[PDB]
């Protein structure tokens, strides 16, 4: 507000979300 991640930055889940490049982000 953060997701900074693989692109993207804004938008997010209500209380959790998944994000990964291509390995692992798991969140």
């Amino acid at each position: 507000t953060e997701i900074r991640v693989g692109v993207t930055i804004r938008m997010r889940x209500s209380h959790x979300f998944w994000v990964q490049v291509x390995k692992e982000f798991k969140h």
